[PDB]
């Protein structure tokens, strides 16, 4: 219950700056379907890895469609360390290729659908997720390194121009389960 | 941690309520007004589902599932006194009985938007514009004495039951998929992840 | 030169308000193929339909080889229903509505399909210079000029600044561009 | 039908010309002053291309490829002054040897934007916001005495040269594609739809 959500947090906190492997975070959500679920405001249901064959991919119960999330460690910068110019910093390189590369497997993934939902047809795999939107989620970085009031608006600027990707950092993930907390006592 | 252990069975309580009215009146029952009480004394599940402290419902605001009672009567004087409900969202309840697609087809595995859904987007949006701008002239008062609130937008209408047919889902997705700063959420989706909150509480 | 763009809108003025079939439309576009590609700014050259295979067009930029899909309506499509949902708020009609839908869809299958449509062409001889990166539509539908009432016009205008990859543009703003190439000159 | 002629020889006349300084030192001259000042000079050229009679450069206003003579100096006094000029494009003009992708992989397949391209990008943003703060502090002490501007932003930066390969373009794609309110067009993309306009009339 509860406790179950505390100990979330409780491993969240321990390996919060000190974890710097994607596999290790990538089997926390796994295990925990739940923390991804709470990102969409509609149902999502967790797609096998074999029904597609570092992601995740979630779908609608009802309409079947699928939204690709990209998991990097939380240690991965969201700004440049120098600026640009004064008040002026640049998203960091690491960000801005995750972004990309989110795309380009949702790109790759609507190409090969039918390869795909073909084969599991034969094998007998019922394929539940449909690609209808190229909407991609980004989880990477901790918005608490953003110190100076520039660098949040900086960054802030980054992610508001982002049309189809939604670039979520690690914290603001975990808030909405210590938010369940909150709401619920 | 004992208290842990009732705040579980509170939470699924509340929750078994909620579903319980559901689960009895979603087809009879299709007057806005009840539907509109029935989430407002539940704001506490609304705020998790869509992932805000602060939602505002017809002219009352709820921070936290508590109802923040206004002597003015203004929602727009309570988004000004407290700067933290800068970014709250703005929650429109329509009846469930709601039609989402024209019952006919625009072309060949296309329907359009029924009248009422797409007349509900264009009715938060007007609300959405009205308060900014009386956000907006409170603030030129204050500074003719001695920024803009920006708030998301949700609509809730509507069944995905009707949408017998693989066209008639796609071609919905392709609608609330669309809209920037409105998200479209049906009552069937709205319950079936109350029902999700129950079996993690479980 | 100039006289040709004049000569254009000597047909745009003759049957926006008389003309009602789509196909004319799309003729008019397909001679003048340099219309069209005002609209983004940078460059595009149409495709053959021949080379891919509702009236649609394919402008591909000739350097990244993206690709994207216009839908072409008339100018008499309605842009918002006739009557008023609440009072003061008007709803975006079905036609324009249904008409967003269908081209995200035909761009959904034209990107599902592009492995077999490069492979046919490569068995015809066809080269292939449309590449499917981004999801963007466009759809040209109705006048702005229909739009009388304030309400009327807040109302169509939240409508379009609220879709994410389909830039609605009606027919007299893709004129005016065809006019307003002509005052800058002049 | 002769002043038509003329005018169509002095617009070839014009779109040559450019093209002319653009050949010549598109290898050699680096300066970002040098490029801003000539493209400023043919701003009627921008207005068609951006599909906006209003173009702001640097700190003028040019409305339909005049100068306008502001005394004042500020470029956000011409706006607040003239209601016509509000959805103006903001043009940054960057050398055209800015890299767009950085020279490395991020993964296979896979490249960044290179910094220079990025850090542009959110430069005009912040251009943006001050000139929207500065709109309001007019329009507060207007109002104290006795809306929003909300522009477009355009970078012009790089050549599509140096993308060599399928997965460079592919990658510069995803990234200005996806961006809202700025539009990213290289420097060789610019001068081609020159080279297309001066088709179209002669």
């Amino acid at each position: 219950g509860i406790a179950n959500l505390k100990k979330v947090l409780s491993v969240w906190e321990s390996n919060k700056l000190t974890n710097t492997s994607e596999k290790f975070w990538q089997s926390v959500l796994k295990e925990n379907t739940w923390i991804l679920s709470q990102i969409f405001s509609n149902p999502t249901v967790l797609i096998n890895d074999e029904a597609y064959v570092v992601d995740f991919l979630y779908a609608n119960p009802f309409s079947k469609d699928a939204v690709l999330i990209a998991i990097k460690t939380p240690s991965t910068p969201l700004i440049t360390p120098t600026e640009y110019r004064t008040g002026v910093y640049s998203a960091h390189k690491d960000l801005t290729g995750a972004v990309t590369q989110v795309l380009t497997y949702k790109t790759t993934l609507q190409r090969e659908y039918q390869n795909i939902d073909y084969n599991n047809y034969r094998q007998g795999i019922k394929t539940d997720f449909d690609i209808i939107t190229p909407c991609c989620v980004v989880i990477a970085g901790m918005f608490d390194t953003l110190t100076d009031t520039a660098h949040r608006h900086s960054f802030e600027l980054y992610r508001k121009e982002l049309k189809n990707v939604t670039v979520i950092t690690f914290d603001e993930l975990f808030e909405r389960v210590k938010g369940l907390i909150k709401l619920l006592e």
